[PDB]
């Protein structure tokens, strides 16, 4: 297990988004899902030059998965995944200036459901969760898990879980008041309202 601060911009960032008064959560899945989306692309339009990138899984698809016993909300997707390199260098650099701008955007009376713009979407995860754990896999390298509370760390480790092939599932433990997010009836509203026109099938599993 490494731990890792973030830099101080993305801190600040996850501060406000846990501490902001903001009634309407349920973007975080559209920005979720959105990400997801954006992987399966990606790996879509590799494989397109080197199919052997498919070897890994052909399948390409995002998977919903509630589990009441957890309190967790899993979105899973076998997309392009993330490496080493990715989950504690390179994502957090691209996105210090997305957190710049978006923090200047909340004045000019921006709002929260907008960060997707900015490229730190992500972030809003912790509009309803507590913990994210991030568990993923690139074609260049091993299978990680990448995982924070908030609190301006976060850790690595080797995952010994079980193998997913390639992809990323990011498990949302979900804050004691947030459990809405795992019901069927609340889940497909918001599918159905914010990423209806995803190109790719989304299965929402159920309990
Ligand atoms: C361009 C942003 C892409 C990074 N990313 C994201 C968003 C993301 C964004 C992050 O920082 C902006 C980040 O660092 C903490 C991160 O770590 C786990 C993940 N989701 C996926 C995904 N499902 N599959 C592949 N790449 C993804």
């Amino acid at each position: 297990v490494e731990t890792f601060a973030f830099q101080a911009e993305i801190a600040q960032l996850m501060s406000l988004i846990i501490n902001t008064f903001y009634s309407n959560k349920e973007i975080f899945l559209r920005e979720l899902i959105s990400n997801s989306s954006d992987a399966l692309d990606k790996i879509r339009y590799e494989s397109l030059t080197d199919p052997s990138k498919l070897d890994s899984g052909k399948e390409l698809h995002i998977n919903l998965i509630p589990n009441k016993q957890d309190r967790t909300l899993t979105i899973v997707d076998t997309g392009i995944g993330m490496t080493k390199a990715d989950l504690i260098n390179n994502l957090g650099t691209i996105a210090k200036s997305g957190t710049k701008a978006f923090m200047e955007a909340l004045q000019a009376g921006a709002d929260i459901s907008m960060i997707g713009q900015f490229g730190v979407g992500f972030y809003s995860a912790y509009l309803v969760a507590e913990k994210v754990t991030v568990i993923t896999k690139h074609n260049d390298d091993e299978q990680y898990a990448w995982e924070s509370s908030a609190g301006g760390s976060f850790t690595v480790r080797t995952d010994t879980g079980e193998p997913m092939g390639r992809g990323t599932k990011v498990i949302l433990h979900l804050k004691e008041d947030q459990t809405e997010y795992l019901e069927e009836r609340r889940i497909k509203e918001i599918v159905k309202k914010h990423s209806q026109f995803i190109g790719y099938p989304i299965t929402l599993f159920v309990e």
